[PDB]
């Protein structure tokens, strides 16, 4: 077995260099690919494996020099390959692929820093190993900008980062699976310790086979496409698996920062600063799912889960609370609460005496804790309890204030030290989790809101709202929000639509105001969506309404929408309605669907400047929330510098932020990871709020303008107005197999206006050519260069010197490293019709051009020049994502055409859906984000 | 505060040299100690400090000299104390002196072992440095005594080593304490860690800090001497520690050194070669707070607990197992599961599907486990419960069987590696543990049952059993027990005594006979007395007898043990019952207390070798029972050369050892040391029955009978023919106060004859004195050192070439360690007569000649020559228990002459029976085991 001789040349031809001398990165994924290689042969047979093997190597081999030869022997081998062995050896590739992905996160995760490696600017802020840690910024607000420990301090007690979990557009991986990764990434660290023993490490290298098999023995694919239930019971893993232990270790590692520049204070224990919120069960825009019974089950689901964790945290910390010395306040809560019925200790103690008060208090807590959990359980499962509700905590307030008696009572008595313990932990997680872990989200098209009201109106003879003037409709609901009269009842003729939208009004008004943040309007356009929600709102008997928040997604709607917010304010209902406070999104995926990606950019920072302008005006504090597809959304240190770079005062001590699905386990999966991400949010909300990016020089902005509009003009006239467009999107692309196969809910929800902007994006990353991330770029950049020869040398200067330039860029640059046009071109050749492949050829040759331009700017020859740990790892991914590009276009031939007969090989040891599916959620795992 | 700076040196010359490299404990202790005195002046004002600190420092320069002069400094400080004072200076020492401890351990858990400090004998197996670990005892069978690895691993699946947790004779510390200790433990062991951040580094000392003050805090007194199910609570505590995980750690250990040599196989998952036994709860002797009700609690108490941890365990295991492949009968069982009525894991999935047989089938498992959690809790707080019990487990096959089917389905599809994974873990705890975790024993002395069979005989009209002889007693139990007529009814006149014996059998007879172990008879002479619990166990209704176990104490009756188990072995209806295995008692320390220490040691060797003779005779598998006092109760390294040195034959695969309660957090409190106990009673089990002890030289044997003869001459006339020998150890010792206080039960089941043997070795271990463990060495010696001038040179000999010789003078030499005259002296100056004054002044001059002539034994010229590290550690210790000794002289002296009136000082910043108990448990901890 010196097969191992050949994978390790491979992959060291693959990575070549090593980018510090902590680079273990080829040594991880060599061994995982040999463990992984064995296990295969053993279960699958040796020929299987040495199929398998020169796959792989002439996978790496393309990602190398890129001859076109090896894809065609990658096909060669791939088209002979019966429906099992093409489900093994994709299954295989989809393995092969994570395995190189923990190997990446673990080597992201034990990377030394480099002080020596810092330049001094803000270009260090967009990698891990150069980025400003907590002290860092902390030292650096103060001797740059001269501001004060305690200015830094009191920003930090009234800042937010609100980070919002969605759904993933794929294969929302289940909680075993994360389970099993973490398990991998654990067994390869652990083989590394400079100072293990022979036996220990034996056990490790059995451990880690095992755990590979495990993962590769599980199918994946069949029962349901999961239930909206199922999706959020695998998005909230990550509580378990990191959050909940890793937010009260950074805040106290925020604490000794704040010591190591004089303030002796610590971060207040109820002061918001990590908060998270889910759109897992709350958003139904376009997606039929997601009923009125699916957000009353997610809300209870997550009542409970919060409910467990406290009840089993509350016992150490019981333990810990051994102190007899306390208040004469607390003493008499002893007193009082000796004074009842001690059944979930007995393990522990037969009972809790009164000369241990704080065991007394605690132990109440786990009591009400723990039919807090059994309450929302019999809620779930039934629809009532008997539960008395005066058994539970039903606010934040009833659950701090025992926890706080405890914590003041232990600092009366010189124990601080012991406070600020265990206690303090778990007084910093019931600030930051609440009752419920996040806060609900719900999202819902504007137009299902009009229906609603049309349906009203003309119900009492009054016309059809939807034919009313915006201002005729603003005027109605100004006249009805102000009354005292009820709108409507049961008598009411609602379409199935028409009820969806009030059941879950409805159902919103019969749960907790903690389980919920934002009423979300999609395709928001104008005052009257807003009011409508407010008016729903109200007239569906919520008595703590919801905020909404509209999202402006079209590129007109983002040049009106300042002025609605305006005309918002300037409402005296609204206005004191809102107490102070708005928060407006913006989607760049969406906006981009729409102009392109440049164009959105740039109308993007405009749109927030002149937003902050209104909310000063009106003396309101903007809350700008970014959905899917921004800078501020991508994996690792890009974040940093991206955040960095919001127009100035957008943030104002509060940052709310879409984790993607995609990047969910790069960011949350491991200990460190959770850690950082955590702290460059932390520290780049603070520094953008006392440091500004530069404002844009005025030539800047001028040239910005131009460019977008000739980059509009050419993404409009590809995507909207070439009449064969469509007919080749449906070609080169699995876009038509994507909505029908299985995954995510609807993508229409006529043409690619009514498609919606995940699958857009999905349907080109999957075939490498990633056309909606850079079209438009190519002519933008042309028309600028060719009408002045300076502008180039002006394009140059704001990529270094502009923030929001540099992080545009930047993106485009690494979603190119993640494109390949050859393999589109497989794609054109087996499934697009001849007449149409010069069609895809021109396309390319756009990719090219704008690739080049892109360099150009950045001032690279090679892509992501600046990066090379992140051009490594992409390179590593990309030698397993090829394989399972090629698989997948001829098993689309195979699929659409009967017609191709091919000339089969014998099957290789002990249906070609199932292999277009392990394709499909393979390459999406590999590649990650885009745009 | 440069205080810190004095007792640095302090300790450095208390221990002046470096037992090795990785000599870390001096740092260790000053870290600890700077630490501690920091927050006791934070506490408690400076002005305790100073005076704490000078105390130490005193008490050090002592253990350095033994300058008498130290002595009166320390006693004019410790008397001139207020009550208030002198219960903080009392528990601050207390407190010191346990984070000596707590550095100890961690030292211990962290030197490095030495390969090239074996000498290749023995002498090696007496130090944890030194001793052979799992695998050196593998090629030490197999290259020097040419045993085959298919026989090693044959005796390994035979091999049983029971160790059996007994009750603390003083504090059983609290379950808290010990979790707190843990965490200072690994706070020290992570501040030294090579490669740690500053930031780790300051709040690492932090926690450390907020640890120590936590401990210092809590109040340990008040209440009740703790409930026996309290006591039992906090002795099971070790298993959430260490042993639960422990198990399966070290089984897998022995399966990679069985790798080494060649065997493929897994120790069979189901072999128990470890299981856990408890006294807690179920030892009557001389108790009565121990009832009926309180051996079906801790019995109840321990199924919740194991219920409870199997519980949490199987969810984890639940995600692991999410395999598809499987067996036939795997599939058909969870076709089957799949038609019942799930709610315990709808956090984790709406419902198991059956494409995911192994979760199916686990889950199952799990929610039998809820209901036996739950049924148990309700027959322990109420008598009944309502939870079927065919709803859960009640043996352990039952418990066994649907995860060994999962283990075989998985082998089935070659999915062994994921067997052997959690799962082998699973299967590994359920045999070590049982669904109890613990097998409780029963102790009684045998007069209870005469009481009991004479209270049924004279209400038979037969005769008082009392009054017959031996022999009469067997010939009618013979003739009862081979008849079919039951014995006795609710008719029977019962003292609250005999209804105590007989309710306890009852409550044997309706528990599952899983919860218990072994029915041991205390003061055991004869076989009517193992016939009369048999006999008592069949008519009281116990379906499964519990196996009888007698306890042969006195000198006398281990001369006529070995003829009375023949006797028993004799008899048709015992010999069918036993079913081949029988299992013998022996007490150590029970025997010291009425011959001496040299006499019970060698007359247990020789009681040893004749039982081993019947058992052969009559085809038995012997058990020996060691009880507390042994030398294979000692802590670490020692108990390795212990058990090789017990006599040829008498183990024979089956260990059963007390593990005292004064070593178990020695033995089980860290992750390591955990481990390494466990090791060394497995390789020490399997050596010695493969390789016996030499046989001892005819010589040796007379010489040994002639000591014994000298040594109990000696004794005796100390103990029981002087006739002011008993007021003396009234005066001269805290006896009375111990029995009077609180700690343990009672100490007289008269004189000396009725004292039992803890409160005898405990008094004289707390002052230093511990005349009953070497007390007869001196005048033995003496006397063959007389006779024959080459009698030294045979002495020395054995010592160097007779295990039992060698661990036998072991014990004593570090039993010396722990001695002081001076301070047994200082008691007797404060608390003696004038006239008795000349009776401690001989025994001091009996402790020295001892002293010299066991060093001349061991070739020595200081005490524990060979072991430095333990010589080290102890000195540790002495300089903070030397100071509770002066106070808890003086406390005596207070407290019994209140003529005795001193000059108080002022209170110093923000009662004397709890001075009293403060040092009484503060001296046990320091001390710990002796004989
Ligand atoms: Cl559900
Ligand atoms: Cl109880």
């Amino acid at each position: 077995l010196e097969k191992m001789a050949s994978i390790d040349v491979h992959l060291r031809q693959l990575v070549p260099g090593k980018v510090s001398e902590d680079d273990k990165l080829v040594e991880y994924d060599a061994l995982l690919l040999d463990r992984f290689l064995d296990i295969l042969q053993d279960l699958h047979g040796e020929d299987l494996r040495e199929t398998v093997q020169e796959l792989y190597e002439h996978s790496a081999e393309y990602e190398g020099k890129h001859e076109p030869k090896k894809l065609e022997e990658l096909g060669s081998v791939l088209t002979s390959l019966d429906p099992g062995d093409s489900i093994v050896i994709a299954k295989a590739f989809s393995h092969m692929l994570n395995l190189a992905n923990l190997a990446e996160e673990v080597q992201i995760a034990y990377r030394r820093r480099i002080k020596k490696l810092k330049k001094g600017d803000f270009v260090d802020e967009s990698s891990a190993t150069t980025e400003s840690d907590l002290e860092e910024t902390f030292k650096k607000l103060v001797g740059d900008l001269n501001k004060s420990p305690e200015e830094i301090f009191d920003a930090l007690k009234n800042q937010t980062v609100d980070l919002v979990l969605t759904a993933h557009p794929t294969q929302s991986v289940r909680r075993s699976l994360l389970q099993k990764h973490g398990r991998i990434r654990d067994c390869l660290a652990q083989l590394y310790a400079k100072d293990i023993t022979p036996d220990d490490k034996q056990e490790l290298d059995e451990a880690l086979q095992r755990e590979i098999q495990a993962a590769f023995r599980t199918d994946e694919i069949k029962r349901t496409p999961p239930t909206p239930q199922d999706e959020m019971r695998a998005g909230m893993s990550y509580f378990h698996e990191t959050i909940w232990k890793g937010v009260p270790k950074f805040l106290r590692r925020v604490d000794t920062a704040l010591k190591n520049i004089g303030i002796e204070e610590r971060v207040p224990y109820n002061a918001p600063l990590i908060q998270f919120s889910s759109w897992m069960g709350g958003d139904r825009d376009g997606n039929p799912r997601v009923t009125p019974e699916v957000t009353r089950d997610v809300c209870l689901l997550a009542r409970m889960m919060a409910a467990t964790m406290y009840f089993n945290q509350i016992e150490d910390l019981m333990f810990e609370m051994s102190m007899w010395r306390c208040n004469d306040e607390l003493r008499a809560r002893a007193d009082e609460v000796h004074a009842n019925s001690a059944k979930h200790y007995i393990e522990f103690w037969k009972s809790i005496p009164t000369t241990e008060p704080y065991r007394v208090i605690l132990g109440d807590v786990r009591d009400k804790l723990y039919h807090t959990r059994e309450r929302a359980h019999q809620l779930l499962s039934n629809g009532h309890s008997d539960v008395p509700v005066e058994a539970t905590f039903i606010n934040l307030e009833q659950f701090l204030e025992p926890l706080e008696l405890c914590y003041r009572s232990l600092c009366s008595c010189g124990d601080r030290p012991i406070a600020d313990g265990s206690l303090l932990d778990f007084l910093r997680q019931v600030s930051t989790f609440g009752l419920s872990l996040v806060r609900l989200d719900i999202r819902q098209e504007s137009d299902r809101h009009t229906d609603v009201l049309d349906a009203i109106t003309t119900h009492l003879d009054i016309g059809s709202y939807r034919e009313w003037s915006e201002e005729r409709r603003q005027e109605w609901l100004l006249s009805e929000l102000s009354g005292k009269r009820p709108l409507f009842g049961s008598d009411l003729p609602k379409t199935e639509e028409i009820a969806d939208v009030l059941d879950t009004f409805h159902v919103i008004a019969e749960l907790p105001a903690d389980s919920f943040g934002a009423y979300i309007i999609s395709m928001a356009t104008a005052p009257s969506d807003v009011l409508a929600v407010e008016l729903l709102q109200r007239e569906c008997r919520v008595k703590q309404p919801l905020r909404v928040v509209p999202l402006f997604e079209k590129l007109a709607d983002l040049e009106a929408a300042p002025a609605a917010v305006a005309r918002l304010f300037s409402v005296d209902w609204y206005k004191n309605r809102i107490n102070g406070k708005q928060e407006v999104m913006i989607g760049y995926s969406d906006s981009g669907k729409d102009a392109g990606r440049l164009s959105a950019a740039w109308q993007l920072y405009k749109a927030q400047e002149e937003l902050v302008k209104v909310a000063k005006e009106y003396g309101v504090k903007l809350t700008m929330f970014h959905g899917r597809g921004g800078t501020v959304g991508r994996g690792g240190g890009p974040t940093h510098l991206a955040i960095l770079s919001q127009p100035p005062d957008t943030i104002n001590g509060s940052l709310r932020v879409t984790v993607q699905g995609e990047v969910i386990e790069q960011s949350f999966g491991e200990e460190h990871l959770c850690f950082r991400t955590l702290q460059r949010f932390t520290a780049a909300t603070l520094e953008h709020g006392m440091r500004p990016p530069i404002s844009p020089k005025p030539e800047w902005r001028a040239l910005l303008d131009e460019m977008a509009v000739v980059a509009t003009e050419e993404y409009r006239s590809v995507v909207f107005q070439e009449p064969r467009f469509v007919e080749y999107f449906r070609l080169a692309t699995p876009e038509l197999e994507y909505g029908r196969m299985n995954i995510g809910s609807r993508p229409s929800k006529g043409g690619i206006e009514s498609l919606r902007a995940i699958p857009w994006i999905f349907a080109w990353t999957q075939t490498r050519f990633h056309l909606p991330v850079w079209l438009g770029f190519g002519s933008a950049i042309r028309h600028v260069i060719e009408k002045d020869v300076r502008n180039l040398h002006m394009l140059q200067d704001m990529y270094q010197h502009w923030p929001f330039f540099r992080v545009t860029i930047d993106l485009i640059e690494m979603v190119f490293a993640k494109g390949d046009p050859g393999i589109a071109a497989l794609y054109d050749k087996l499934l697009v019709s001849e007449e149409l492949w010069p069609f895809g050829e021109k396309l390319r040759a756009n990719f090219e051009e704008t690739k080049k331009l892109i360099l150009q700017t950045a001032g690279h020859k090679d892509l992501l020049e600046g990066d090379p740990y992140l051009k490594q790892g992409l390179r590593l991914r990309d030698s397993y994502i090829t394989t399972l590009n090629v698989c997948q276009a001829y098993t689309l031939k195979r699929i659409r055409d009967p017609s191709y007969h091919v000339t089969l090989r014998p099957h290789i040891s002990k249906g070609l859906e199932d292999t277009l599916i392990l394709t499909m959620k393979g390459i999406a795992a590999g590649l990650q984000n885009t745009g």
